[PDB]
C-alpha cells in the first residue's frame, strides 16, 4: 500500500502475422520519454478484426520490450523483429474514470 490502489488498468493484445501482418500503426514517442499513443487502427484490417485496440490507445509493450521512455523509431525496431517472430503482442493501457457531469 501506499503506492496507489487503482487508476489504470493495462490490456494486452496479440496480433498475429499470416492475414497483413498487424492492422495498427504508431505515431508520437517524438523525444525519449513522450507518449506513444497507437498511430491509427486499420479499419476492417487485421487488427481491427481482433476487437482489442482503439485509435489513441497508449502503447506500454510491444513483444515483450516496454517502450516507455523510448522513441518512435524504438517500436519501428520493434516491429522488424516481432514480423520475424511472426506475431506481436502489443500492451496498451488507460486511466479507469467514471464520474458524471453531462451526458
Amino acid at each position: 500500500g501506499s503506492s496507489g490502489s487503482s487508476g489504470y488498468k493495462e490490456l494486452d493484445v496479440h496480433l498475429r502475422r499470416m492475414e497483413s501482418g498487424f492492422g495498427f500503426r504508431i505515431l508520437g514517442g517524438d523525444e525519449p520519454g513522450q507518449p506513444i499513443l497507437i498511430g491509427a487502427v486499420i479499419a476492417m484490417g487485421s487488427a481491427d478484426r481482433d476487437g482489442r485496440l482503439h485509435p489513441g490507445d497508449e502503447l506500454v509493450y510491444v513483444d515483450g520490450i516496454p517502450v516507455a521512455g523510448k522513441t518512435h523509431r524504438y517500436v519501428i525496431d520493434l516491429m522488424h523483429h516481432a514480423a520475424r517472430n511472426g506475431q506481436v503482442n502489443l500492451t496498451v493501457r488507460r486511466k479507469v474514470l467514471s464520474g458524471p457531469s453531462s451526458g
